[PDB]
C-alpha cells in the first residue's frame, strides 16, 4: 500500500480515489495512528476537536494542517460512485524531520602523533528518526575499529517534542611521520533514500611530533 513521507509541522493532503469533487459523496476515512488505537472514523465538518487535527475537504480528500509524530500509521479511504464502482485507497504514512546543521563542539586545534586524542564531539539536534553520524577524513570515510581510531556514540530523545539528539565523539592516534594536515568532517544522514547528508564545516588541526 503506497508509501508516504511528510515533514512534521507541515500540511499533507491524501487524495481520495474515485470520489466526486463536490458533494454528495459516499466516502469514508479510516485512520490508524498514534492519536487513535486502533481505528477511528470521522463525520464531515463539525465542532468536534478533530477538525483541527484532520478533516475532509469539499474535494473529498483528507487534509491535516500540522502533521505530527502521533500521525504515523495507516490511512484508508473507501469510496463509491453512483453506479457502485468501488475505488479504495490505502495510505501508509510515516513522518520525518530534518535536524539543525551538525555542529562540532569541544574540538581540538593541535594533536600529538603519539597517543589517542579527542578530535571533538559532533552534535545534531532535533531529528526524526535518529539516523547516523559519520566522520570523514580528507573527503573519504573512516572506520572506527582500525587504524588507531575510536568513536563514542550516543542518542537521546526529548520527552516532549519526541525529537532526537545525537553525539559522536571521535578519538584518533596519528601514525608517526603521517600527514601534519589532516581534514576532519562529520555528517548527519537519515536512513531514507532522499535527503543528502548535512556535512559539518571541516576542521583541520595539526599533527605535531611529541618532543
Amino acid at each position: 500500500a503506497q508509501n508516504i513521507t511528510a515533514r512534521i509541522g507541515e500540511p499533507l493532503v491524501l487524495k481520495c480515489k474515485g470520489a466526486p469533487k463536490k458533494p454528495p459523496q459516499r466516502l469514508e476515512w479510516k485512520l490508524n495512528t498514534g492519536r487513535t488505537e486502533a481505528w477511528k472514523v470521522l463525520s464531515p465538518q463539525g465542532g468536534g476537536p478533530w477538525d483541527s487535527v484532520a478533516r475532509v475537504l469539499p474535494n473529498g480528500s483528507l487534509f491535516l494542517p500540522a502533521v505530527g509524530i502521533q500521525d504515523e500509521g495507516i490511512f484508508r479511504c473507501q469510496a463509491m460512485n453512483r453506479n457502485g464502482k468501488e475505488t479504495k485507497s490505502n495510505y501508509r504514512v510515516r513522518v520525518y524531520q530534518i535536524p539543525g546543521k551538525p555542529e562540532i563542539v569541544d574540538s581540538a586545534s593541535e594533536l600529538t602523533a603519539g597517543v589517542p586524542n579527542k578530535v571533538g564531539t559532533c552534535v545534531s539536534e532535533g531529528s526524526y528518526p535518529a539516523g547516523t553520524l559519520s566522520w570523514h577524513l580528507d573527503g573519504k570515510p573512516l572506520v572506527p575499529n582500525e587504524k588507531g581510531v575510536s568513536v563514542k556514540e550516543q542518542t537521546r530523545r526529548h520527552p516532549e517534542t519526541g525529537l532526537f539528539t545525537l553525539q559522536s565523539e571521535l578519538m584518533v592516534t596519528p601514525a608517526r611521520g603521517g600527514d601534519p594536515r589532516p581534514t576532519f568532517s562529520c555528517s548527519f544522514s537519515p536512513g531514507l533514500p532522499r535527503h543528502r547528508a548535512l556535512r559539518t564545516a571541516p576542521i583541520q588541526p595539526r599533527v605535531w611530533e611529541p618532543v
